[PDB]
This record gives structure tokens, C-alpha cells and sequence, in this order.
């Protein structure tokens, strides 16, 4: 429901991006379909459990491995991140993808780990970091001091 | 075991959350769900300050509180004063910032001063709570 939209949304975005991930880009459309929606749903899964676990993504961060550069934000008048000292940009544990990886197999039965690793993996991983990067700009709009 | 001392101070948690003004009206699917939140993180909390050299104070071990001797002579129960050592810290506080924004995905209109006024005193009750029942059972243990 609540949790439906948000994969969807999530769903529609990583078609948005697929054409810069070579593993997707040039799937045909019906498979395409599945493993966008595949990702998005772990994805999703993978953010929710992160969130909701003490130790699981970074505290200063919230997950999204970036940190407001207070003086490049004063100086070009827009926000202007730099990377997350704590994590040096890791954000969120990576060991949760295997699930993943295995899942899409299950569509491209001759996708190997490694050109998972290359050609497809970033396409989660972009996801899942969308993820933590919605709720902190959600974050830093219920809070803001204006 | 772990899962135990969590659903505990769970229930501990259910006892108190009249007296704050962030839990006590929640609708009880949601104020389960909160509140099981606010016991998974201090529970993490309690056991990192725990394990940590220097994280907790060394006399009172966390709770922040001593035996006042003669008090507790004049009333026939243990009464407690303000430990000196930490004047009552009892431990370094760590931001709850990450307990906040798993709050936040439940209560999506929470902002962090209301968080700070009326949800996060309960977080940091269940904390000292932690310390608490170390205390008691190392007093029990020990007690000759
Ligand atoms: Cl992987
Ligand atoms: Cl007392
Ligand atoms: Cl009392
Ligand atoms: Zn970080
Ligand atoms: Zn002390």
C-alpha cells in the first residue's frame, strides 16, 4: 500500500536510469520489467531493514554517504554535499545485495557475480541509496528553520 | 537472550508511555511498533556504552545515581542520591538521531523539536533503564 507506492516509485525511477547500466539497458521489455521491479522491491527491502536496525547505515549520514559542504553551499547559494566523514561515503552495508543478485538470476540465468558486480549492482545499489537520499531531504524539510 | 532484554524494556516502556506526551496518544498498532523502536535503540545504546572503555562512568557504571548510606539506614530501603563522581551523567550521551529517524518512518510528521520535547526523555528513560537493571543485578550477585 503505503509500502506498493514507494517501490513503484522506486520501480519508475530505475527505469528512468536504466539506460546508463549496461546488464539493464538492452534487456527486452518484458524482462526489463521483471528485474527493474526485482531490484526495486529489494531495494526497498534492504533500505527499510537499514533504517530500522541500530548499526545497520550510518549514523551522521543516515545512508546516504553525503554531508552538506557548508562553505561551497554559502558560496554557490544552492546545497553542495561533500562525502560523509564517518563512512567515507559507504552509507549502508553492501552484504545484503547477495539476495538480490540471486533473484535476478532467477530472469538472466547466465548473469555471473562478477558481471552482476560491473554491469547491474550499481543499478541497486543507485536504488537503494535513493532511498536513504528521500528521507533525508523528507528529513530536512519537516525540520527546517524558515 | 538479547531479544528478551528488548521485549522487556518494551513492556517497560508501554508502562510509562502515559507520562510522555509523544507516545501516550498513539494509535496501538503504531504506538507497538514506536515504542518496540525506542527499545531496539536504547537497548544498541545501553550495550555499546556498556562495552566501550570510558563510555560509562566508573562509579556508578551508567545509572548516574549512588547509595545515600544514611538515608537508606533511616528508611529501611535503599535510597539513592546523585553520584559525585559524574554529578549524575552516569554516561556519554550519543546523538539519537538514528532512533529519530526510525521513529520518523512510523510518526511521518514528527518533527526533531517534538521528538526532543515529548518523545526522546522516554528514549533516554529506557536507557538509563538498561543501566539500571546491570546495577541491580550486580548488587544481587554480589550481595554477601
Ligand atoms: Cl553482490
Ligand atoms: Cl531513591
Ligand atoms: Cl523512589
Ligand atoms: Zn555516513
Ligand atoms: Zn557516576
Amino acid at each position: 500500500s503505503d509500502k506498493q507506492k514507494a517501490i513503484n516509485y522506486l520501480m519508475q525511477f530505475a527505469h528512468k536510469v536504466s539506460g546508463k547500466y549496461r546488464g539493464v539497458a538492452k534487456l527486452e521489455g518484458n524482462t526489463k520489467a521483471k528485474v527493474l521491479q526485482v531490484l526495486a522491491t529489494f531495494a526497498y527491502a534492504d533500505y527499510c531493514r537499514s533504517a530500522a536496525t541500530p548499526g545497520a547505515r550510518c549514523r551522521d549520514c543516515h545512508g546516504t554517504g553525503r554531508a552538506v559542504d557548508i562553505a561551497k553551499t554559502k558560496l554557490w547559494g544552492r546545497v553542495v554535499e561533500k562525502e560523509c566523514g564517518r563512512c567515507k561515503g559507504v552509507g549502508y552495508s553492501r552484504m545484503p545485495a547477495s539476495a538480490a543478485y540471486r533473484a535476478v538470476t532467477m530472469l538472466i540465468p547466465n548473469l555471473t557475480q562478477p558481471t552482476w558486480s560491473r554491469t547491474v549492482k550499481p543499478l541497486y545499489d543507485a536504488l537503494v541509496v535513493q532511498c536513504h537520499k528521500e528521507e533525508s531531504i523528507a528529513d530536512n524539510i519537516l525540520n527546517a528553520v524558515t
